[PDB]
């Protein structure tokens, strides 16, 4: 069949049969991301992202007639690939040393790429010889993402992720027995383990005061106990549907790191520290937009990308985070559930374990 170039369109199933390519894209991809080049990220991306697609492995240079978001400049990457076993270019990145340091770095919670280039100047090449260089102050949000550098690094699972779930509904519960939180995020597609524990918190009945409350309460509620290991509410700011390098508008969320007893955990398995820090993230958004909440804090990254890249360019329309928008009709097409509004976009529905782009 005549697939799409829009991930939109795209059923992007976390059943990958060319991990191969896939990764050594992933890498360059994560390359031109650090070393300041936001250009061929993006043929990158977006191919390593089509491939994902493909319900079977690529043998011969031959298969990949038809398939799209394919240059000249990646066939030549996935050429190393066929006839070799490894991309020469990508294995060269992963013993670059810009590139390992940059991304040793920017592993750690609370370091940026500004923060994690000042650093590589100054000669600085492992993270050992950083936290003991007694000169240089640390932000919280990098001392937080320090100290606990080791559970952090440390993925979670779906048992661990549960253990937050209730964790958060015993807690935001307390506050709104109307509330609605959902496991959103990678999670939610159906990733096995994440980097986070993504949340998307909601209730019909509340105020426009009750809202700007309560992710604080919860906050000082494990903060009462010991849970709360750091903390960041950044006061909802979004209320147009922005379209460029815009993260300046946005619900209220918040940054975390719990401590979560493993007592209170769920996993067919049986170590000191009988807890380990774990990083959530939490939205509140009025009840009237859950429905985008959700489809945007859902991903993938590069779903989310095409998804509104379509939206505008096919259908010129806006989708934000919060609202989408009808610049033909001038109007605020709006909707109950994600799959609503892909019938507004023109779109065939794409389950949510279908956006694993
Ligand atoms: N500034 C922003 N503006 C809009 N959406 C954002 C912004 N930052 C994050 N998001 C949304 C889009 C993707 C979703 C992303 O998160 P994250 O990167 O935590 O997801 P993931 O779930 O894919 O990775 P992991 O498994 O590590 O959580 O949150
Ligand atoms: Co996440
Ligand atoms: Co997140
Ligand atoms: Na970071």
């Amino acid at each position: 069949k005549k697939i799409s170039q829009y991930a939109c369109q795209r059923r992007t199933t976390l059943n990958n049969y060319n991990q191969l390519f896939t990764d050594a894209l992933d890498i360059l991809a994560e390359n031109d991301e650090l070393r300041e080049n936001e250009g061929s990220c993006l043929a990158f991306m977006r191919a390593s992202s089509v491939l994902k697609s493909l319900p079977f492995p690529i043998t011969s240079m031959k298969d990949t007639e038809g398939i799209p978001c394919l240059g000249d400049k990646v066939k030549s990457i996935i050429e190393g690939i066929i006839e070799d076993g490894e991309s020469s270019e990508a294995k060269a990145v992963l013993n670059d040393e810009r590139y390992k340091s940059f991304k040793l770095f920017t592993s750690v919670f609370g370091v940026g790429l500004k923060t994690a280039e000042k650093w590589f100047r100054m000669g600085f090449r492992t993270l050992s010889k950083i936290q003991s260089d007694k000169s240089l102050r640390f932000t919280q949000m990098q001392k937080a993402g320090f100290l606990y550098y080791e559970d952090l690094v440390s993925c979670v699972n779906r048992p661990e992720a549960e253990a937050v779930s209730m964790l958060v509904k015993e807690a935001v519960v307390t506050f709104l027995p109307d509330a609605l939180v959902t496991m959103t995020g990678g999670f939610r597609r159906g990733k096995m383990t994440g980097h986070d524990v993504d949340f998307l918190i909601t209730s019909p009945e509340a105020t426009e005061d009750e809202e700007q409350q309560l992710l604080h309460k919860v906050t000082d509620f494990w903060k009462q106990q010991g849970l709360l290991l750091y903390c960041d509410i950044l006061e909802s700011t979004f209320e147009q549907p922005s379209r460029k390098v815009d993260a300046l508008d946005h619900f209220q969320k918040c940054f975390l790191i719990l401590k979560l007893d493993h007592g209170r955990v769920h996993s067919e398995k049986s170590e000191g520290k009988g807890w380990k820090a774990i990083r959530v993230d939490l939205v509140m958004c009025p009840y009237d937009r859950r429905a985008f909440a959700l489809l945007g804090w859902t991903g993938s990254r590069q779903f989310e990308r095409d998804l509104r890249r379509y939206a505008t360019h096919e259908r010129k329309m806006m989708l934000d985070n919060h609202a989408l928008y009808d610049r033909t009709k001038r109007v605020f097409l709006e909707a109950e559930s994600e799959e609503e509004i892909f019938a507004h976009l023109g779109l065939d529905y794409i389950e949510p374990w279908e956006r694993n782009a």
